[PDB]
């Protein structure tokens, strides 16, 4: 399938998915190509937060969509 998302750096990759891989595979070809990390990354779909163990088929996104990837971070 297909979903391109854009970096803290002003970056965005294309990439290819498929409804029955899982967020978490795929969150890790990326981390290989870019270096994101993926426990410090968060995939965003209209609002709603990505978990690594839910399949792509199941938050309805179809082909070509966007996501956003957020860092998260305390510190105390």
């Amino acid at each position: 399938m297909q979903i391109f998302v854009k970096t803290l750096t002003g970056k965005t990759i294309t990439l290819e998915v498929e409804s029955s891989d899982t967020i978490d595979n795929v969150k890790s070809k990326i981390q290989d190509k870019e270096g994101i990390p993926p426990d410090q990354q968060r995939l965003i779909f209209a609002g709603k937060q990505l978990e690594d163990g839910r399949t792509l088929s199941d938050y309805n996104i179809q082909k070509e969509s966007t996501l956003h990837s957020v860092l998260r971070l305390r510190g105390g």
